[PDB]
């Protein structure tokens, strides 16, 4: 499909332009450090994409498992690790059946980089977080973000940049059921993408509603330029 071949396209230009190291500077060592308060060890990314976190959490010494429905997703993450001098251990698996190839339990999983924002069906959701609940220890955390969507669905019609001035992320339509952002590249690719506005408190309660016992959610500012709503937020949900 061409939709697949769209978006690999997208990930290809993102990491073609967006140096690791610059990302990882930026990116605090805040959930590094979450996830090292809790004595936490066995990690599922779920998210994987080209490997970013992953990679990021081998080299902190956690033992990673990495996930993603997309094989193609997967190649490319395998052999960025590989250059960055880590055998990433990879799996092929789609968030609503979870545990069909995967047979551990975790101590914590990551969804980042705004990739829950992809499913536009509510049941599927539910799935999705029921599956990785399912696949946390008793007390394990699920770390999961999104793009602030309240400020944009409240208000915020501007672009946003990354990285300086290499990608700017600009929402073309937004209404409560569809957000669809302009990615502007330095080099003047263009990308355009669809995902679902998950409101803050939604995602709270979908969290809630599977299981989660305590969430905690914390604005997080990637952009360049700041403004006074932060860009991102991320979940904190304890199993326990
Ligand atoms: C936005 S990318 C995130 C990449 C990485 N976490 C980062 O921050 O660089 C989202 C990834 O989620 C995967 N994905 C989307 N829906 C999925 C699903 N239902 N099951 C498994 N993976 C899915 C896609 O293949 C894609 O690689």
């Amino acid at each position: 499909h061409y939709e697949e071949e769209y978006v690999l396209g997208f990930v290809d230009k993102w990491d073609e332009l967006i140096d690791w190291e610059s990302r990882a500077e930026s990116e605090g060592d805040t959930i590094i450090n979450i996830l090292k308060e809790r004595g936490v060890k066995k990690v599922l990314d779920v998210a994987t994409g080209t490997g970013f976190n992953s990679v990021r959490l081998l080299q902190a010494g956690f033992d990673v498992v990495s996930a993603d429905g997309s094989a193609e997703m997967l190649v490319k993450a395998f052999d960025n690790a590989r250059d960055h001098g880590y055998l990433m251990r990879t799996v092929q698996a789609d968030w609503r059946w979870m545990n069909k190839d995967i047979h551990d339990k975790f101590d914590a999983i990551v969804c980042l980089g705004n990739s829950f924002t992809h499913l536009f069906d509510e049941g599927d959701r539910r799935k999705a977080l029921a599956e990785f609940y399912a696949l946390l220890k008793h007390d394990g955390v699920l770390l999961l973000d999104q793009r602030n969507y309240d400020a944009i669905l409240d208000d915020s019609k501007h672009a946003h940049y990354y990285c300086g001035d290499t990608v700017s992320v600009y929402p073309e339509h937004v209404d409560e059921g569809l957000a669809r952002f302009k990615y502007e590249f330095s080099d003047g690719s263009v990308y355009n993408l669809n995902m679902f506005p998950l409101r803050k408190d939604y995602t709270r309660q979908l969290l809630h509603e599977v299981g989660f016992q305590e969430i905690n959610t914390l604005g997080d500012f990637k952009e360049t330029y700041k403004e006074d709503e932060p860009d991102f937020f991320l979940h904190v949900a304890e199993k326990n």
